[PDB]
């Protein structure tokens, strides 16, 4: 992974790149009605890895926390932004808060007109297709509440994504005091105390054959909408999709067979 170092680096030019570039965008979200809901802020990835070396680099190598580190950069330059008003009551802090990419480098390796392979796994880029099926929005818990026996520390364990967004008992207190405990109890059916709960949809793109990279039979991909994402395009469109490439599994058992399969976790849709 980075170190304090890398981490402090990343997120103190995206935090720059944000309060100078985008100030007003965050102003709408802001003065946006429901604090429950999530909000985007696009970014052009260009512009961005030009004002620094390393920023790209990191990005390229570890995607998915550098899109953590961002949105923490994002409800921090929220907070600055709210802080200058005159009238900071005006207006309401919101803490969903996603960076969604744009714009990448135009390069063969970035932007695909087929359907990412093994190779590509872990990797962010962007796919262009035509979509071809959509499903109901589901909601789905990503998260759920634990507590331990010996120091009553209330800690959250997160769904895999992978296979399925299945959850794992643990058996090690993640407390601040070295807790010897594993013994746990699970809290998230005893109440509704959060909403902790987030939007899903599955859609399926496909390759275009009119295009001159095509061949004469297209290949399909499933993608992932999380968040605001979902209800976002309808079946025809045409999408250029920007995401990490990964792989959701699910292993051999009695007398179930395996499956794999390689998805496409969207971070951001382009309709065109
Ligand atoms: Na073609
Ligand atoms: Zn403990």
């Amino acid at each position: 992974s980075m170190n304090s170092d890398q981490v402090t680096l990343v997120g103190q030019v995206f935090e720059s790149y944000v309060s100078e570039y985008h100030k007003n965008d965050i102003l709408l979200i802001l003065k946006e009605r429901d604090e429950d809901a999530h909000y985007p802020v696009v970014v052009n990835a260009m512009t961005l890895f030009e004002t620094n070396m390393e920023i790209g680099e990191y990005f390229n190598m570890f995607p998915s926390e550098v899109l953590t580190i961002f949105d923490s950069a994002l409800r921090r330059s929220a907070l600055t932004i709210l802080q200058s008003l005159s009238q900071p009551e005006a207006v309401s802090m919101k803490q969903n808060l996603h960076a969604r990419i744009s714009g990448l480098p135009v390069c063969p390796e970035l932007v695909r007109e087929h359907i990412p392979k093994t190779k590509d796994v872990g990797h962010f880029l962007s796919v262009t297709g035509t979509v071809i099926r959509t499903s109901l929005v589901k909601v789905l818990e990503f998260e759920r509440d634990y507590m331990c026996n010996k120091c009553k520390h209330v800690f959250v364990i997160k769904a895999d994504f992978e296979q399925y967004y299945t959850f794992c008992p643990p058996s090690s207190c993640p407390s601040l005091e070295s807790c010897d405990s594993s013994k746990f109890t699970c809290l998230s059916g005893l109440s509704s105390s959060p909403t902790r709960c987030r939007d899903y949809q599955e859609i399926k793109i496909q390759e275009q054959v009119q295009r001159l990279s095509v061949g004469s039979i297209p290949r399909s991909m499933k993608v992932i909408l999380e968040d605001d994402l979902v209800d976002s395009c309808k079946s025809g469109d045409d999408l250029t999709i920007y995401g990490i490439v990964m792989q959701r599994w699910k292993p051999f058992q009695q007398d179930v067979r395996a499956e794999v399969e390689i998805v496409l976790k969207a971070n951001y849709i382009q309709v065109n």
